[PDB]
């Protein structure tokens, strides 16, 4: 794993809270702007195996929508985790704050993404567990790269017996896929966390947001199969988007919304 000299980082501002640290943005020489999560004096063995071991997994990642690692700070204290900074921040703020703005093919494209980077994850073994769109982080060019700083994006079975896969990432997919067609809204709106859970085994499922592809609630539909075996796999779902993105009246063809208000003027 490539090691940085701490001279080489300056950190400038905080901007979140790690396991024993906080988060900063700051800049890096070799000047590039980076994130910074820190391990504080005074972590404990376990928190060092952690963070550690988050860094060496991160480092073997190589792929265009997975957080790409800067390099280490393990030789000096306070230890340090150094990542490519992404200028728009968490995709979930960032659609809340620009509702309306991007077009259909632009929003596929960005679950494209999500989806190539969650592909290549599930092929490496590695199991999220808490993929969500506040975890998917947005660069200048629109591209989405899965992070790692949940009831309403887990799997039944992940919740009932803590059976996390890639196919209960797949079902966490489903929901990201509708926070992004949404806009970032809230998945199931104000149920409590109980009524998600009762209203998933009574078998509801979340409704079609506004101007969504027919395709995209479909494949989002397939996601949230109570039976695990019968999801996509993350190559279906890839597969699947990429045909859609490069035949793109494809998307033209709208789920039906269903209103849950009815304005009559004659
Ligand atoms: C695939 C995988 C597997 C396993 C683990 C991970 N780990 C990370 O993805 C990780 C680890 C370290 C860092 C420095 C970053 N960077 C950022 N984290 C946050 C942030 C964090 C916490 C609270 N608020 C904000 N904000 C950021 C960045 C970059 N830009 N911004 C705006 C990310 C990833």
């Amino acid at each position: 794993t490539t090691e940085i000299h701490p001279s080489c980082v300056t950190r400038q501002k905080v901007i979140g809270a790690g396991e024993f640290g906080e988060v900063y943005k700051g800049m890096l020489k070799t000047e590039v702007p980076v994130a910074i999560k820190t391990l504080k004096a005074g972590y404990t063995e376990k928190q060092r195996v952690d963070f550690l071991g988050e860094a060496g997994i991160m480092g073997q990642f190589s792929h265009h929508n997975i957080i790409r690692l800067e390099g280490v700070i393990s030789k000096y204290k306070p230890m340090m985790i150094i990542t490519e900074y992404m200028e728009n921040g968490a995709l979930d703020k960032f659609l809340r704050e620009k509702d309306g703005e991007f077009s259909v093919l632009q929003l596929v494209g960005m679950l494209r993404g999500i989806a190539a980077g969650m592909k290549y994850l599930a092929n490496m073994n590695y199991v999220h567990r808490d993929l969500a769109a506040r975890n998917i982080l947005v660069n200048s060019n629109l591209v989405c790269k899965v992070s790692d700083f949940p009831i309403r994006w887990t799997a039944p079975e992940a919740i009932s017996y803590r059976k996390f896969t890639s196919a209960s990432d797949v079902w966490s997919f489903g929901i990201v896929m509708w926070e992004v067609m949404t806009y970032g809204e809230r998945p199931y709106w104000e149920l409590s966390n109980h009524e998600v859970m009762k209203a998933i085994n009574d078998g509801f499922r979340l409704p079609t947001p506004m101007d969504c592809p027919s395709a995209i609630y479909q494949l989002m539909m397939q996601c949230w199969q109570q039976e695990r075996a019968r999801r996509p796999k993350f190559a279906d779902i890839v597969s699947i988007l990429d045909k859609l993105i490069r035949a793109p009246d494809s998307l033209k063809t709208l789920a039906d919304f269903d209103p849950r208000v009815s304005i009559r003027l004659p």
